[PDB]
Order: C-alpha cells, then sequence, then structure tokens
C-alpha cells in the first residue's frame, strides 16, 4: 500500500548494533531507511522501543523519525523490526571522530540536542497528550547527525514515561541500565530516588553535559581544537566498570576537564558554564533541558 512495511524493504549493508538490535541500511521504494532487527527472544526490548516511539505527539525534528514496528518471517524464523529515517552521517560519536565543527556547527549540534531532550522531557497537555519521557541512556552514540548539521536523539528502548496526574511511571525501572561512562553520580552510587520521575530527567541532564563536552572539544577556532575523546578518557579505562566510574565521579568528584582556550570565546564560555551546571552531584541543582535550550537559542540568535 502506502505505509512502509518490512516485506517491501531490502537490506543492503550492516551499519551498527545496539544493546540487542542489529542495525542495517535498507531500501524501501527507492528510498534509504535504517532497520533495527531483534530476534524472537528479544521481543520485550523490541516491543518497549516500539511502544516509546508510538507515544502520542512524540515526533519532533530532534527525535529520530520513527517509521514502523513490523515482523518479517523468512520461512524459518521471525525477525522483529524497527524502521526509521536513515542519516548518512550516523551517530554524533562518528561525526565528531571524523570532523571538527565551527562555532555555528557546535551551537547547532548542542541546541538541536537540547531541543530534542526538552521535547522528550516536556508533558504536552491536551486531548492528544504527550507524557513526560526520560531517556536513561543519552550519549553521543545514541544521537544521530542529519545532513543539515542538526541532531536527533535515538535508542529510546530504556526510556521511562510519566503520568503527572496519578504521579506514576509506566514501568518498574531497574537500577544502572545505561552506559556506565555516562551514568550520573546518583546512578553510580545507587542513591537515585527512582520513585520520583524528576530524578530520571535530572540524570539525563548530566549525560547531556558530557555530550556537550564532546562537541566543544571539536569546535575549531583559527584551526585550534582538541582531538576527539569520550568523557573521562583521561581517568578510566576503555569499557569502564561502575566501580571505576564511581571512584572518579562520586569519590574524587572529578568531571571532564574544561580547557583554558574555552574561556577565550563567548560561545565556548557559554557552553563551559552549561556543562558545569549539568555536572552537580545533586540532580536537583542541575539546569533543566528547557532552560539549556533557551540559553542556546539566545546564543544562536546573538551568533
Ligand atoms: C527505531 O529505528 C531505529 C533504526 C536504526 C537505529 C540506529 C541507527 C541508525 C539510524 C539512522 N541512521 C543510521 N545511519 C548510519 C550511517 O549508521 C543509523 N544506528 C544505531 C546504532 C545502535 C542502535 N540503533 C541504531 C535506531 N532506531
Amino acid at each position: 500500500g502506502h505505509m512502509t512495511i518490512a516485506r517491501d524493504i531490502v537490506l543492503q549493508e550492516s551499519i551498527g548494533k545496539g544493546r540487542f538490535g542489529e542495525v542495517w541500511r535498507g531500501k524501501w521504494r527507492g528510498e534509504e531507511v535504517a532497520v533495527k532487527i531483534f530476534s524472537s527472544r528479544e521481543e520485550r526490548s523490541w516491543f518497549r522501543e516500539a511502544e516509546i516511539y508510538q507515544t502520542v505527539m512524540l515526533r519532533h525534528e530532534n527525535i529520530l523519525g520513527f517509521i514502523a514496528a513490523d515482523n518479517k518471517d523468512n520461512g524459518t524464523w521471525t525477525q522483529l523490526w524497527l524502521v526509521s529515517d536513515y542519516h548518512e552521517h550516523g551517530s554524533l560519536f562518528d561525526y565528531l571522530n571524523r570532523y571538527t565543527v565551527t562555532v555555528e556547527g557546535m551551537i547547532k549540534l548542542a541546541l538541536s540536542t537540547a531541543s530534542g531532550l526538552a521535547h522528550l522531557h516536556m508533558e504536552i497537555v491536551g486531548t492528544q497528550g504527550k507524557p513526560a519521557i526520560a531517556h536513561r541512556d543519552l550519549k553521543s552514540k545514541n544521537i544521530l547527525v542529519k545532513k543539515n548539521g542538526t541532531c536527533c536523539i535515538a535508542d529510546l528502548g530504556l526510556a521511562v514515561r510519566h503520568d503527572s496526574a496519578t504521579d506514576t511511571i509506566d514501568i518498574a525501572p531497574n537500577h544502572r541500565v545505561g552506559t556506565k561512562r555516562y551514568m550520573a553520580p546518583e546512578v553510580l552510587d545507587d542513591s537515585i530516588n527512582m520513585k520520583h520521575f524528576e530524578s530520571f530527567k535530572r540524570a539525563d541532564i548530566y549525560a547531556m553535559g558530557l555530550v556537550f563536552w564532546e562537541i566543544a572539544r571539536r569546535c575549531s577556532i583559527g584551526g585550534i581544537h582538541e582531538d576527539y575523546q569520550l568523557p573521562y578518557y583521561d581517568l578510566v579505562p576503555s569499557d569502564p566498570s561502575v566501580e571505576e566510574m564511581r571512584k572518579v565521579v562520586c569519590e574524587q568528584k572529578l568531571r571532564p576537564n574544561i580547557p583554558n582556550r574555552w574561556q577565550s570565546c563567548e560561545a565556548l564560555r557559554v557552553m563551559a558554564k552549561i556543562m558545569r551546571e549539568c555536572w552537580y552531584a545533586n540532580g536537583a541543582a542541575r539546569l533543566t533541558a528547557l532552560r539549556i535550550k533557551k540559553t542556546l537559542s539566545q546564543l544562536s540568535q546573538q551568533e
């Protein structure tokens, strides 16, 4: 018909892997689409992600464009599919490893990321209402870069949805679910109050600050920039454990280093201030995604 379905999609190239889903580039009626494939035993993970993407009023230019959840029986086994818009640049992690950005480029990446997060976090009240949503796994590998240089947040499988009226979360959340390197202090030491939904929003803010630090490093001014690094590259091993992260972040109370050259540029100074204000140990002290978006909107306007 006219709706995009799995039977009309031909896979072309392996392009990645999530926690469970295997990612492919595919072709649907001439057009490129991204496909995330789960096996029958990973039905809960596939279903949960499909459930979050189908939330009423979720679509936003800074959230990955969802196309469909479908099944495909090849005649031996059934594959569980998630289909989305395809972005040639891939993740913000890949983009930042390949390129440096201008001051304008940096602001576009940070603002679009802050806008997508503010949209997820915001309850939209109305007949076609949207619950507040916390991501729980924000990181540069979970954000995609569009051709126009703006970001879109993806991999919503670990998200939590909140109903403000009855004050309830739609799932019984497990502790320490995301990427250990990006885990907020209160997640690392398990002090997070998981009966308060605002704690999950606050934990996403800390991770966004880490992502902002990744972008800023790549901001080239007069051909001067830092090389690409993951947050805490200088303090923890590759594939760090919760204990290794906890000793640095909670006990030693270290955060990614803010270079001296970031104080020489107004946009870099604004970014450095946002980062520090995302990195307080206590979530209640952190900036909101809405406030960060407002700050970066004024800065993109000022140029
Ligand atoms: C809801 O459906 C989907 C479909 C695909 C992805 C997805 C993509 C993805 C998306 C768009 N474009 C690309 N493009 C290039 C160049 O890789 C890659 N990369 C991933 C890595 C790990 C987990 N999921 C993904 C996420 N959700």
